[PDB]
């Protein structure tokens, strides 16, 4: 199938960080997760598009995972970098029928849902916490269940992995929360914001003011906020990871989530999320001599970025004790 | 959710840098086991520590200590050392111990008892002879492995054959305890404590202070590699130990501070910065057998190639490492 | 313990810096099988590599190597190379091969005989076409694989099929010293040495010594990029190899070589340093640094990443552009 393998270096061209864990995934879930990756990829880069009016755009996200029925379906028009997603289209919607009814329901049941919040949030901001919560849903927490439905469904894993949606929901959270918290200043930088004005206009009138110097000690309170609130997702993904059988399943979960707890070890206290990208711990003596590929491993690794984070609160921080009362609680579950 | 067992979880964190992660990682019952005989042996180093205690209130507190586990209003308000508050607040932790199953308190009373008679022996001495260095790590880190055998087997995530196995056990103590004192010369000279056996250098110099002096730094990294070399003998046991263990989270909590401890040797050997300061400890983790044992003989490796000809030890250093890895 | 497999194990840390550790942590039988082995196999090296040994000389030795092994007293004086240790205390180390088992006796013996019948052919010619390419690796590393692999069946470690499937346990052997070939030209020439295939370097050039000279480092970076596009046809039988192993040891043992050979070849494709000193051997993204090849899913995904390094670096320019890309996405598959 040349079909087939114009699929992977889509996969490769256009995923940094999952191609070759999604390429070592056993048996049927391989083509199946490649492929859901490839349909959000260009269900995310029509939403992407500013070029795209929101008159076109809305019946794009709504119809999409229609789009995967139609052979023919392409899009000319995209201004996007990985536009070629779009443009040849056809040929993964081809790849996407030929996989297994049971798999075709999950990652179209995705891009219905996924486009419909998509098409909510086109409009607005993000203000209050809870309304955090339903955008980083929509737009990863989604993901996490539909890749979590395919592991049940290819049976590499026990039925409860799909059926827990909520603790699927949590690693998808987890990881875009911190993607969000890290990335302030690049975004800053180009015109979007999607740190929640519920939290940070009780810091400053707005979110901008957080790349000025004399706004630092403020925005590092804030930024210590929503960490604390990104801590939450810990117990779910240490009891959703806890649960995975298979290896490859296990890998491919398992180490963007730690990869997210040092990034977050990383930024918190640190007036550096404001300066610039920031640079990722040396990892303590403890995590050295291992790596993310048992459960034991990255609780221990969990647990010792928690403490990184235990270490510097500093007690005239606002958030001071929930920061200490959440790391307590993970730490004695 | 316990309020007094978060207490306990906090406890742990503060006082334990280097164990508190892997502890936490500990499968089922084993977790709180753990952490509390973790704690309780904490609370037993720092009586025995601290220096403002006389002998002769600490000969009781060290030899009774394994009977306050069963007194729930017992705490000790008088030390001064940096992990006071396990002492100060021994109430939360004794009530912990007791809400374990009995299999667990046995283990943990038992060695306690014992450990205390040990660490009272040597109150008034310094270690003499390496058969005496031997026995002073066996009272303070030997028990520790033996104890933590035991818990393994109890909660029968490992064979009863690793509980049984009391040799191994304690040469997995005196391994990382032997390390850490070798390690510590500088600091431990400086809190006037000595643990470096006097037989060993009293072939070198004067007094074990004199280590500490630039113009004894020749006959100083001389009897350091001499007791590198005595540890060493250790890694063996270590080894077999390691290698009967078939609980994944046990098998990191007992492997990853033997590699850390193998990598300091490594570190330390010939190293005259032991003495000047602190040393710089510098496609495998720790955490599978195989890697286990390719990393050790690599360390072995590295310090294989710096021995000198000319030092005391050398031939003595070759045959334990040429002993290693034909093994 | 044996006074005399004790200077055997030295003598495999003298010689084998990258091997050894990994060799001794080999369970059971497989351990001195190995280490034996490989010091029975660099004496014979030794032998071939010596140029002080005129032809005539040689070949006798190459040819009777084999039985010096039940030779108690036989040894070699007159080497000046590095390891003539290993030949001069030969009878120490063919006093230990003689306490191995027979039935690893049988596969060390027989994998010398063969080897020692290669090197005497090549020790007149050089290679010329990429066929006797294959010839010569097959000699001097590909009967290494297969006779590795069928240690590993007689000790009841791994599955007959190990054994028995002698052509991927050949690929395994080509792999690697494809890699130490290509990797090692500029060392080759100031040796006096010549390894590529000259079917493949007069296409370029009218003497594979002119590679060495500035002025055609662009014709010099093509070949090289031709020779590592022919290396990476074996990797799908590294991977099928690999994914054959059930003993963590073993697997520790043959994983990590593969992967050092992966990562050499990343590290030179397209890279002019291969012509100017070693070249400066490299790391991936964190998913590499948050994985080590310990398991079947994880060596993939490091080879993937490795294959995406290759993959973005294709020039159009290069005239093995079309065939590297062919390899890659059939290595994807
Ligand atoms: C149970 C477990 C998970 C790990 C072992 C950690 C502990 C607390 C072991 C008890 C052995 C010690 C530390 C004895 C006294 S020497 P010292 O270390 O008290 O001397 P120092 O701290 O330098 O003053
Ligand atoms: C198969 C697998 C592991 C994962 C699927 C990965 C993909 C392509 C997810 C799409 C999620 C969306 C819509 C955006 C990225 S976060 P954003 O909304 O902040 O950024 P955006 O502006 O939409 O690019
Ligand atoms: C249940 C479970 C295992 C996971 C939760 C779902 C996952 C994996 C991700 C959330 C979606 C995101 C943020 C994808 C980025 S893909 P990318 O690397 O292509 O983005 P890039 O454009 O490269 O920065
Ligand atoms: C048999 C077996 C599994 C293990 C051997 C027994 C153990 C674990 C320890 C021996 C006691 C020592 C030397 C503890 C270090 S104090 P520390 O390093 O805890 O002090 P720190 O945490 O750095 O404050
Ligand atoms: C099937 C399988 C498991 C393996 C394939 C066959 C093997 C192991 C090797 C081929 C020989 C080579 C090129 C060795 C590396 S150089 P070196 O050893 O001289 O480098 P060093 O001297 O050790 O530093």
């Amino acid at each position: 199938s040349s079909s087939l393998k114009t699929c992977y270096k889509y996969l490769n061209q256009t995923s940094r960080s999952f191609a070759a864990v999604i390429q070592a995934l056993d048996g049927e879930m391989r083509n199946a997760v490649c492929i859901f990756y490839l349909v959000l990829r260009a269900l995310d880069t029509l939403e992407d598009d500013m070029t795209i009016s929101v008159e076109k755009k809305v019946p794009l996200l709504h119809n999409f995972h229609s789009f995967l029925y139609q052979p023919d379906w392409r899009f000319m028009e995209s201004k996007e970098k990985d536009r070629q997603v779009l443009e040849d289209f056809p040929t993964i919607s081809l790849e996407f029928r030929n996989l297994a009814e049971k798999y075709q329901t999950v990652i179209a049941d995705i891009c219905r849902r996924m486009g419909i919040g998509m098409a909510e949030f086109l409009d607005k901001h993000v203000t209050s916490e809870q309304e955090w919560d339903k955008y980083c849903h929509y737009v990863a927490g989604l993901v996490g269940i539909g890749l979590s439905r395919l592991f049940s469904a290819s049976e590499f894993e026990d039925p409860l992995v799909g059926e827990d949606t909520e603790r699927a929901n949590s690693m998808g959270l987890f990881l875009q929360k911190t993607n969000i918290i890290r990335d302030y200043l690049e975004d800053q930088q180009g015109g979007r914001e999607f740190w929640p004005q519920e939290v940070w206009s009780r810091y400053v009138k707005k979110l901008g003011d957080f790349a000025k110097p004399e706004n630092i000690d403020l925005a590092v309170q804030c930024l210590n906020e929503l960490i604390t609130n990104a801590l939450h997702h810990i117990p779910d993904v240490i009891t959703y990871l806890s649960r995975l059988r298979n290896q490859s399943v296990f890998n491919f979960c398992a180490i963007p989530q730690v990869m997210a707890i040092a990034t977050l070890a990383a930024c918190y206290n640190n007036q550096q999320v404001f300066k610039g990208a920031v640079k990722i711990r040396k990892g303590q003596a403890v995590t050295l001599m291992m790596d993310a590929t048992n459960m034991p491993a990255v609780k221990a690794i969990i647990y010792q970025y928690m403490e990184e984070i235990y270490h510097r609160i500093p007690d005239s921080d606002p958030s001071s004790s929930k920061t200490r009362q959440i790391i307590s609680t993970i730490r004695t579950q």
